[PDB]
């Protein structure tokens, strides 16, 4: 589908068996989910945003549902201010941007 | 034109006379770009992401070019790593997400 930008584009999106509402973030380089428990292993990693860096708990190659899209793939989770997905599952997905 | 995802969406724009490279960033809400001088009154601003919140100037009515698209709107300035184009200019440029 085709996404306008007047409000934030939210989608509702399937992980670990659970539905979720997520943003799709072009300006974000990976995925980071809020505070969850996820099956699987998983390894300590850092990232930085616009106020400096979090601590974040690593998922690598987990299935991932958005808008009936499938996509598998790197989920970074710790406490970021809100659920984003970025451009490693957005090209996973088609995503582009057009005007 | 058509962007993909495979990168970070960076493109040239142009504002107050001067040439910059900013991210298409439908995660951010508002434009923010990095410390510059800017004429004409402000009003200051803390906006918030992963890692916390930084402060900043609030400058409205800015014009912006954006792959020859020009868009006036909000434009916040101040310590961000990155020029972000957000949602209240991509809007004005009949920017789309598409998958
Ligand atoms: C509240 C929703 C998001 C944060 C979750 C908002 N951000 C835009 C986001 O695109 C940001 C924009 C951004 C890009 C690059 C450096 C700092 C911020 N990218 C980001 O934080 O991505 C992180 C996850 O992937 C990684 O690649 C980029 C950083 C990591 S932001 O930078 O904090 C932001 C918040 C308010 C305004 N008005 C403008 C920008």
């Amino acid at each position: 589908p085709q996404i306008t930008l007047w409000k934030r584009p939210l989608v509702t999106i399937k992980i670990g068996g659970q539905l979720k509402e997520a943003l799709l973030d072009t300006g974000a380089d990976d995925t980071v989910l809020e505070e969850m428990n996820l099956p699987g292993r998983w390894k300590p990693k850092m990232i930085g945003g616009i106020g400096g860096f979090i601590k974040v708990r690593q998922y690598d190659q987990i299935l991932i549902e958005i808008c009936g899209h499938k996509a598998i793939g790197t989920v970074l989770v710790g406490p970021t201010p809100v659920n984003i997905i970025g451009r490693n599952l957005l090209t996973q997905i088609g995503c582009t941007l057009n005007f």
